[PDB]
């Protein structure tokens, strides 16, 4: 269970985006301010996934994990009530720094990343939506002795809510296994996140049309190698098709540090 | 003397405000983070008095102030390159989180405040813009997390070259001998420590010009602090006669205690 919000509690403001079924808002709650994540008129297949991860992030506490104050559930209409996060998702931080953000920035980011997800995993939990978009900059540790602080946000509808065509856009993030629940699916995502973070918010396969995504899964080929050796044992051990030959979290925050 | 920076060295980025005859950017120097202060095209005195600022911050040390890096001449306009502090102006701040600043955050700022102006009163040197949006924080300091750490940023184009309608905009920071030494800085300081207890709203802000100028001529003086415990100090600070004014090495025990 999740914590409950009355309709009357929540003010909607700024559109800000649009996820999987969802369109994200800017809001107040009663005034501190949150984030709204309202989801689309749909079945109660799709409600109870996105129960279940509002579930997930109630049940958690880590300082890398973005908070949920709960949902609000009325006629037609279902909204998860978060944390507003400063700067905003990390991947169009990224693309507008692109050429201009050093190693050791994304390693720190990587080092929060997964210790946020050896938390999960010790815990048995899935995230299951591990991407930059996904991943919020709360401090951008610009200036000099300060470093960049992330808040991994909730995963969304859950996975198991998608449909093909939903999966194969989570491609090169979704991993090869869910194409057609385990914690080694983080794995894979933390490898995608790692490559998408090398690459200035660029991740690979990312403009290619839908049955290019899928033909490249279909076809078991792997992702490009980053642009620093930091990372592209990391990623090589991560981003393999056998769920079981996945490093652990723990031994890949022993990697990183 | 100052350092003189080539504009190959400078990249500038998005704007964040304006100043006394300036327009503030974030921006990049060959790579730190840096802020940019673009002073209007001008006279060889207002220059001299923008030069003179960047000589007073280039040639002191100290870590409750704010550091110049140098000055570029591109045509017409001449650029302050200054540190980039990571949460920007305390007005922006204080206005921002109005009501959720607790008394003891407050006192942390003003003795870091009287630390800066301390060093440069054994100095013999004056700042002559100590007003809460030349306050920048380096950490941020709620909650707890640390407490805060302010930096004193540059005073922009020196007093000596501004015009009475630029000299009436500066009330109620402006010392009121100024409006027809080291002192003003004590009047700046206490004018800034009913800022800061006010939560970034000033007495007389949002006054017109010949409301501010007719309070001055009046010898009216400024209201109490709502904060009991810098009552005696502002009133200290906050005379009319600039020798009746403590210094800042007074300021500084008193606030210990
Ligand atoms: C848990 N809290 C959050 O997720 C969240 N919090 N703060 C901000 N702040 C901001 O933006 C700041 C203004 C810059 C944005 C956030 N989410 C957000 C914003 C825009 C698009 C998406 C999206 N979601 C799924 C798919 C695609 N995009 C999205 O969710 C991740
Ligand atoms: C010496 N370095 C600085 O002054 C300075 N350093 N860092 C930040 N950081 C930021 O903001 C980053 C977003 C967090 C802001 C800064 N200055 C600043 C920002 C916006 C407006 C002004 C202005 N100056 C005079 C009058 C009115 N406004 C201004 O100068 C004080």
């Amino acid at each position: 269970s999740f914590h409950r919000v009355d309709q009357k509690e929540i003010t909607q403001l700024s559109h800000l985006g649009q996820g999987t079924r969802t369109n994200v808002y800017e809001g107040r709650l009663r005034e501190l301010r949150v984030v709204l994540k309202v989801l689309d008129p749909s079945h109660h297949d799709i409600a109870l996934a996105f129960y279940e991860t509002a579930s997930l992030m109630s049940q958690v506490s880590h300082t890398h994990l973005a908070f949920v104050h709960g949902v609000c559930v009325r006629g037609p209409e279902n909204i998860m009530v978060t944390e507003y996060v400063e700067h905003g998702p990390l991947d169009v931080w990224l693309r507008r720094e692109r050429g201009h953000v050093p190693m050791a920035w994304k390693m720190v980011v990587a080092q929060q990343l997964a210790s946020a997800l050896s938390y999960l995993e010790n815990k048995n939990l899935v995230h299951g939506n591990v991407c930059g978009r996904n991943i919020l900059l709360a401090r951008l540790g610009l200036a000099e002795g300060t470093s960049p602080f992330i808040k991994l946000s909730d995963p969304g509808v859950g996975l198991g809510a998608l449909s093909r065509e939903e999966r194969v856009e989570r491609i090169p993030w979704l991993a090869p296994e869910c194409l057609p629940l385990s914690t080694a699916m983080d794995k894979w995502g933390f490898g995608a996140t790692l490559l998408e973070i090398c690459f200035d918010g660029e991740a690979p396969l990312q403009s290619r049309s839908p049955s290019e995504k899928e033909h490249f899964y279909q076809r078991q080929h792997r992702l490009p190698e980053p642009s620093c050796p930091q990372l592209a044992t990391l990623t090589s051990q991560c981003l393999t098709y056998e769920p079981t030959q996945r490093p652990s979290f723990r031994t890949i925050l022993r990697d990183l540090t």
